[PDB]
């Protein structure tokens, strides 16, 4: 196992994300630019008018059902450790509205998780037969925020003319996409699994422009130290790529083999 | 001395900014919203195209002569402690271009100070005759980043119809010019009083974008500021051209230019 980078994020995350290769001679991938938060090339005109934000007037730590931001989320789904409650619907997640800079509450209130960024110890590594992948170095309890799907925000019309579509996440009115091909974070290396240990959740933080949810992966179960991360890429991906290759996730319940 | 808030920023800064009143019974100011970063109401159309960033290719910590970002700034003006070099021209500051997310360097490189946020221990306090002011609770060495002038980014045409103009900071022409209004949304800097021999100087800084219409305004210390001293900057001639007919400067400098 060769260490090919001590940190693919170059210090932009809380902790480093090293890259190792125990399989072959490929060096650390360098065909893209690591960015820790979303970017644009062509302008997106995201609504950032501060007076358009809904916000709460809580005098506590936003643990009561009176919190407007919890109400927008149906309820606040976070426990005091920032983990999703047992009742959270992993099969059909709601939208999460975290507290923002317009709220009366403090920056340490209960309804702030994704806005605090990536915390888990992750590693980019060479898989046996699925190129690069991402693993957790430590145990991750169920319902824990793992990482955001970060990249270049683009229009559907722009996605329609992109040659490489293997690093797209659809935000689907007007519809948009996150393309992690040229600019992306660690999430661009996460492989597909049919019984995934991550689920994507649509989250609003500093803006509430519903065209532009941010995509937060939360653990669907206990992820043991060493395990590869995976999420369900969905049907659009497989309708297209199923023509070219079959799923190698190896699940007994694999739906694309 | 009554402590009226342990932190006006509600935990949004690296350190608390308490408010005290040892003069009268005025409560902690509450007729504005504290924001730690600039905001907009009407859209500003800031150029955030990542391919429009100029960036560096440094293989080190950006302390060499060769850093592109330093070159844009004339040279990198920051020493190893994040303080402006002695040669920095306080009377005529250059534009500073800090490193950014398009640069090849690491997040801990030398050319990153303002983007790391407010670090000095500050306090909002009631002054005897100039309302609220801000003081340092610690010694601040010369050339230290103290705080950013944060508020609502507005056009000159919007500034033209803003009745309350006592919390405005004018930005740079280009035939297009903007302002930061800290009246409704602002950080601690909205409370800093004017001084004719100021211990702070505003420096125009670029970080995540390089849209020259929207420099960010970073106050740096012009000298050693002693623990307890009130912070001050020079509001400039436009402020005093307008407000001079309503009141005179009470900074108390023996060289006061607006008394
Ligand atoms: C030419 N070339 C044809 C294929 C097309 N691929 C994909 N498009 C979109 N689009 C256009 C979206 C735009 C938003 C609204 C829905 C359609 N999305 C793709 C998403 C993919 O994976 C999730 C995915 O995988 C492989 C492929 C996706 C990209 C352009
Ligand atoms: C009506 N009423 C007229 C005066 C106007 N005041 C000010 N305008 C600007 N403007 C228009 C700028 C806009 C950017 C381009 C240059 C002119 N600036 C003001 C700045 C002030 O203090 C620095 C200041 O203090 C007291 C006052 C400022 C507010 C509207
Ligand atoms: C977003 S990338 C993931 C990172 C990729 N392995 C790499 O090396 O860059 C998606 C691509 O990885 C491969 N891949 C991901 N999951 C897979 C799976 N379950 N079975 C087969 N190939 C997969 C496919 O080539 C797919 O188009
Ligand atoms: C940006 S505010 C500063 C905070 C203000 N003291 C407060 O209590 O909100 C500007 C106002 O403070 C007062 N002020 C600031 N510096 C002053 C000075 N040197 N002399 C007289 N008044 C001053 C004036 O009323 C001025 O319009
Ligand atoms: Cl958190
Ligand atoms: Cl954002
Ligand atoms: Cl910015
Ligand atoms: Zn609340
Ligand atoms: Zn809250
Ligand atoms: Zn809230
Ligand atoms: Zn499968
Ligand atoms: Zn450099
Ligand atoms: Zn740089
Ligand atoms: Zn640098
Ligand atoms: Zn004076």
């Amino acid at each position: 196992e060769r260490i090919v980078s001590r940190d693919i994020a170059r210090g932009y995350e809380r902790i480093p994300i090293p890259c190792v290769n125990a399989v072959d001679s490929e060096p650390c991938p360098s065909n893209y630019k690591y960015v820790s938060q979303n970017c644009v090339t062509s302008p997106m005109n995201i609504d950032r008018n501060i007076t358009h934000l809904q916000y709460c007037v809580c005098i506590d730590d936003c643990s009561s059902s009176n919190c407007m931001c919890g109400q927008l989320s149906m309820r606040c789904w976070y426990d005091k450790d920032g983990r999703l409650l047992p009742e959270f619907n992993m099969a059909e997640p709601p939208l999460i509205f975290e507290c923002n800079h317009a709220c009366s509450c403090w920056r340490n209130c209960r309804n702030r998780v994704v806005q605090n960024g990536l915390r888990a110890r992750l590693q980019l590594y060479r898989t046996r037969d699925m190129g690069w992948g991402v693993r957790s170095l430590q145990d991750i309890p169920p319902g824990t925020f793992v990482c955001e799907y970060v990249g270049e925000l683009i229009s559907d019309s722009e996605a329609d003319v992109r040659e490489e579509d293997s690093y797209l996440f659809d935000l689907d009115g007007e519809v948009y996409c996150i393309d992690a091909r040229f600019y992306g974070n660690v999430s661009r290396f996460i492989n597909h699994h049919c019984e995934p240990n991550l689920v994507p959740v649509r989250v609003f933080m500093a803006h509430q422009d519903l065209r532009f949810p941010r995509i937060a992966f939360f653990s669907t179960r206990l992820i043991e130290a060493g395990e590869q991360l995976g999420f369900d890429y969905g049907e659009r991906f497989w309708d297209i790529k199923g023509k070219l290759f079959s799923c190698r996730c190896g699940s007994p319940k694999c739906r694309h083999s």
